[PDB]
């Protein structure tokens, strides 16, 4: 339940439908380790990524294949991916929401945090 | 010079031409008033609507006529129209830009106000 | 159930909590006529705003309030509001998620538009 | 001249001034290596990052350091910085302006490529 990835089409008008999403996490040695990984569902949303025993204080990335989303409907985009880095829990653990809003030459990301 | 309009295009990843554009200012009863209009340039840009004299504190309304733009680009789209309203203010800094960046399901706007 | 807004801050990530919301449609006349209005919730989302018999085909404007959101907050925001308007139902009833994120100088609006 | 940046302030309306931008080339071996870097102007903006003869196809990684602009307004961020990856493609249009609209909690990217 703490992370949550939602992606949306601004060209369609609907969920982004199976986007594939890898998240890493900054290890010590500062190279980004592989944490989990998984696919839009056909509500555009990605959960059961992690547990509240996992996802540990860290800085994590949030990689959202974008690129192979719009080739599979004909569009060559401008962008490889969306990533969204940031650092987790370092107040004591939330619930993140990384929701992204898809162009094919744009696109707006934004996290909504709360406190369980 | 004191109010500008620029549109950007997020699915071809251009500026956004020949896009109309119509300001409106709100009267003492509550009506939109014309004001000022255009169509984009070439670089989406749109100068020239106002002058420093006419552009008085009040409330401004700029109307981006999005769906005949999807429409010339044979694009499905959502809105009838983007509103962007706001009220003009003498205190802070003189010169406004509103910018739009549009897709066929949804757009956003900002605005760049400076001195 | 077909008409629904949801609000997310963009300065604090959160749901933004108790937002005036006025929907109007326009009449044969050409004016706006009121339709529905509410607030939105703890999770910045106002539903019930309607009913699949009253939400017949029309033009719909949905007005947030967001200059009062930002001045409860101490911020003197850009915006008297944002506006949404649509063409509503022309090729059958649909389901609509209006959507906007809030920053003070800036809001972008996306819809999510479904087929029960 | 090929490539520019555009940082803009979705809080104060305004450009973001003396943000830190790093442009990454990817290499044979997928890491990220280093190829220009500045600061944004008082308009918000990065000139003269590289040349049309530097500036080859391939995969570039425009990276904004986002947090540090926040930080120094006093306002808690989400992001570590926004990175904005592509690939830059000869056949189409020559100039690329990547544009940034910031919030604490959100950002926003666009492409405007043209001639
Ligand atoms: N009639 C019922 C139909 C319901 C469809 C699903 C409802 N959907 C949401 O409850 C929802 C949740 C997070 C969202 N996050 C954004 C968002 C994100 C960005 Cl980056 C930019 C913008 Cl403009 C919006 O929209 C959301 C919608
Ligand atoms: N005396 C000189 C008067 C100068 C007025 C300022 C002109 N300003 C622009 O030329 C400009 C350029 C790129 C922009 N890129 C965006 C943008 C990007 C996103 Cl991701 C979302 C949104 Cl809403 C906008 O706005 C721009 C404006």
């Amino acid at each position: 339940c703490p992370l949550m990835v939602k992606v949306l089409d601004a060209v369609r008008g609907s969920p982004a439908i199976n986007v594939a999403v890898h998240v890493f996490r900054k290890a010590a040695d500062d190279t980004w380790e592989p944490f989990a990984s998984g696919k839009t569902s056909e509500s555009g949303e990605l959960h059961g990524l992690t547990t509240e025993e996992e996802f540990v204080e860290g800085i994590y990335k949030v990689e959202i294949d974008t690129k192979s989303y719009w080739k599979a409907l004909g569009i060559s985009p401008f962008h490889e991916h969306a990533e969204v880095v940031f650092t987790a829990n370092d107040s004591g653990p939330r619930r993140y929401t990384i929701a992204a809003l898809l162009s094919p030459y744009s696109y707006s990301t934004t996290a909504v945090v709360t406190n369980p």
